[PDB]
RNA sequence: UGUGGAGGGAGCCGUCGAAGGUGGGAUCGGCGAUUGGGACGAAGUCGUAACAAGGUAGCCGUACCGGAAGGUGCGGCUGGAUC
C-alpha cells in the first residue's frame, strides 16, 4: 500500500472543505 | 286539381369542433456585470508540509484555527522504524 493516492484525495477534500468554510454564509443565504 | 298531401332541400338552431386569444405554470437551452475553483504554462515570489525515525512517524474520521503548504485536540490503524 502507498499513501500518495490518499494524499491527493486528502488535498482535494481539504480544499473543498475550506471553500465551504468560506462560503458557509453565501450558500445558505443565497440558495433558499 | 293543387300553389293539396307526403317527402326532400334551402335557410336556422344546438353537440363535438381545429386554428386565434387570455392565463398562470412545468421543462429545455442561450446570455449575464461579477465570483468560484479546475487544467497547462514559460522562468518567478512565499516558504519545507511529504519521501530515510524527512528531522514533531505518518495516515483515517471529525471539530477549531491559521498567509500557504499545514498545526492542535478525541478515538482508531500500521500501509511505523530502532532496541
Amino acid at each position: 500500500g502507498s499513501v500518495i493516492k490518499k494524499r491527493r484525495k486528502r488535498m482535494s477534500k481539504k480544499k473543498h472543505r475550506k471553500l465551504l468554510r468560506r462560503t458557509r454564509v453565501q450558500r445558505r443565504k443565497l440558495g433558499k
